[PDB]
């Protein structure tokens, strides 16, 4: 059983930015919170988790970041710490394939379609949206990857791409929630089944 | 129907602090994350929510902060923004009575005993802890206040204070979660009943 998350940051900056203004770097703060809630519990990191971030803001999009839970060595749940990792990744020259930035953090210039095609080899892709099938009326696959939009949500064209690969489109709440809330609630559903 | 959260920051600083190091201000970042997750959803602020933060760290404890979802303006879900509200509150001279800092944000020198006593007039107090009964084995009231410990949890003495007033002690997950994850899951339980 592995668990994955893909968070799509349409405005998120694609070069180093100020750690003192996360919302100013194309709402990088959203991506920080999703990463933190995907990885951390009280005793430490979920070692079966991977977090994939797609950053489509200026000035050099696309960039993708992979944070591998079983490989991270120095990370804490606060936004500034997570942003420091992202900032380092955005400084690195890279191509189409994953390039290691430091322990458990990789970067590449993969866009949405390349990334979703690759992930579908490892994960069953689940698109989380408010109007999906209720998650409790659904049978979850063993290796879910949850695709989640940012503070604005996926664009129409991006949804068409995701839905080409998505095994399920699922709702987790009667309300429209923050991206990182969907992360927490997804993990909760899975923890109930597992533990 | 109203919803309340009391987050107990046993180490959290009680005077203005540096905004670049939220964990270093006695795990102030935990308090910021819980406040954000208590208040925000994708459309904005939940107007039936109050967040109470109890800060017991140096140099001048106790101090407590009330943020009223129905009144607060100019708040955003990122930690640094919430930190900025707290830092303003921590600068205000106050006594035991709630003193207004700015719209929807009040500060006082109430400790745990005083807060619990006051809160018990408006809310049914629920203590969230990993070893309580599962939230599914309980009927929640229409006016829950959820008491949640910080990074390290409530002391035996503080638990004694809370149990004098608490209706229920409930677990919401088979794992030990971050404090703000408890906030999200508590909201999710209530949302599913309400909406
Ligand atoms: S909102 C940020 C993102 O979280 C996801 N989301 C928000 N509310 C949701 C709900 N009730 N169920 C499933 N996903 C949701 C969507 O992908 C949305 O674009
Ligand atoms: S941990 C931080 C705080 O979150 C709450 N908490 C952590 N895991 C929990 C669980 N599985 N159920 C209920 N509350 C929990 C406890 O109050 C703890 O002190």
């Amino acid at each position: 059983a592995v668990r994955g998350f893909l968070i799509v940051g349409n405005k998120a900056f694609t070069q180093p930015f100020s750690l003192n203004d996360l919302p100013g770097a194309g709402r990088m703060d959203v991506l920080c919170r999703c990463t933190s809630q995907a990885l951390f519990i009280s005793h430490g990191i979920r070692r079966d988790v991977e977090v994939y971030l797609l950053l489509l803001g200026p000035p050099s999009p696309p960039k993708s970041i992979l944070i591998k839970g079983d490989e991270v060595r120095r990370m804490s749940p606060d936004e500034r710490n997570v942003a420091g990792h992202i900032k380092k990744a955005l400084a690195v020259e890279c191509g189409k394939s994953w390039k290691k930035v430091h322990s458990g953090v990789y970067v590449s210039r993969k866009g949405l379609e390349e990334l979703i095609e690759e992930l579908s080899e490892k994960y069953s892709i689940i698109y989380l949206k408010e109007d999906g099938v209720d998650i409790s009326n659904a049978q979850l696959p063993p290796n879910p990857l949850f695709v989640i939009g940012d503070h604005e949500g996926l664009t129409e064209e991006q949804e068409k791409v995701v839905e080409r690969y998505a095994a399920l489109k699922l709702s987790l709440s009667p309300l429209s929630l923050l991206a990182e809330q969907c992360v927490v609630i997804a993990h909760h559903h899975l923890d109930r089944l597992q533990f």
